[PDB]
DNA sequence: AAAACCGGTTTT
DNA sequence: AAAACCGGTTTT
């Protein structure tokens, strides 16, 4: 049971782990793939902290501030060539998507992240934190896990990232493969559960 | 009857509307004189672009609620011996106002900080910080009727840390490539309006 | 202390 | 659509 995720945007270039830039509210194709039908969830999380007291204490923060409290976390894009390959689409909470999709056949969906990765902190010149695209594969625990490091940029921020980073070193490549995680029978935690 | 009042700090060096850049929590020279009997005077800061008092209690209403202290004031004035000497009466009056009493026949001093970021009334990341005014009334004894004979406003913008050294820098080399230090007040006819006053006091 | 970084914003 | 502007922050 091995799998292969796959994010197709502007990917940095060199840093040691996984970095990808994203605009909000940007839907981005995500792909799915294994080497019966299962389910599988779409989640955005933190990446530097994983204790649910402070990831939680960043989501209620940005909740707070959102002009509308209708606002997703994530959101998946009502295509019907996504839907073609998934179906039984369910948001089980704000930060997370669940759907089943078949092995053999490629399941597509396309996804955006609703929030800058700068809006988790009201001070003004700062980096932001880094986020994490989770994909739990699921027969209670998933068989396969995986994640793909990510920073969210208000409206083309992701595109002018890449221009500042070729200008850096002035003095295929947009395939982003999800890295496997080992650890399954932890939790991640879910901001605004629905779906009980 | 005719005042002058004088800042020391970084001008702008700009458009030839004079500007002046300041540090927050940092203190600047004021002074005070009379050219060709004790007077009292007010020094406040408060808006410039927009003068409407609902507009402006909304931005000092802002500011006041994102402080970690509820103590902290929008204008202070140095405990300086220095500055007592050619000062008296010093009151509070409000958080964005002082007043105090000085003669004519010796030039007053004072020392002034800003408390607040052009920056800090707005939310928003990336944006420019809103005109600020340094405006000084002068209330006289015997002339009395609750307005000042005389009026005057210094345009300003308060920037973090050394923030406002940095600014100068910016403006210096850019004028250098393509196209005294002392900052005097601009005298405002209109006498018989009031000024803005933040949680008034006394 | 001056200069570079950061990213939302504005300009072109 | 690609760079400049803005100012708090960080680095040197």
């Amino acid at each position: 049971n091995n799998f292969e995720y796959t994010l197709e945007a502007s990917k940095s270039l060199r840093g040691d782990s996984t970095m990808t830039y994203l605009n909000k509210g940007q839907f981005y194709p995500i792909t799915l793939k294994e080497v019966s039908k299962v389910r599988s969830v779409i989640m955005v999380v933190f990446a530097e902290d994983k204790s649910r007291e402070d990831q939680l204490r960043h989501w209620k923060y940005w909740h707070s501030r959102q002009h509308t409290a209708k606002q997703r976390c994530i959101d998946i894009a009502d295509y019907k060539e996504s839907f073609n390959t998934i179906s039984n689409v369910e948001e089980i909470a704000y930060n997370a998507i669940s759907f089943t999709w078949d092995i053999n056949d490629e399941a597509k969906v396309f996804i955006s992240v609703n929030c800058l990765s700068t809006d988790f902190s009201s001070q003004k010149g700062v980096k932001g934190l880094p986020l994490n695209i989770q994909i739990d594969t699921y027969n209670n625990k998933p068989v396969h896990r995986a994640y793909c490091q990510i920073k969210v940029f208000c409206d083309k921020g992701a595109e002018r990232k890449i221009r500042d980073e070729e200008r850096k070193q002035s003095k295929r490549m947009d395939i982003t493969v999800f890295k496997p995680f080992i650890d399954l029978d932890t939790q991640p935690v879910l901001f605004i559960p629905d779906v009980h």
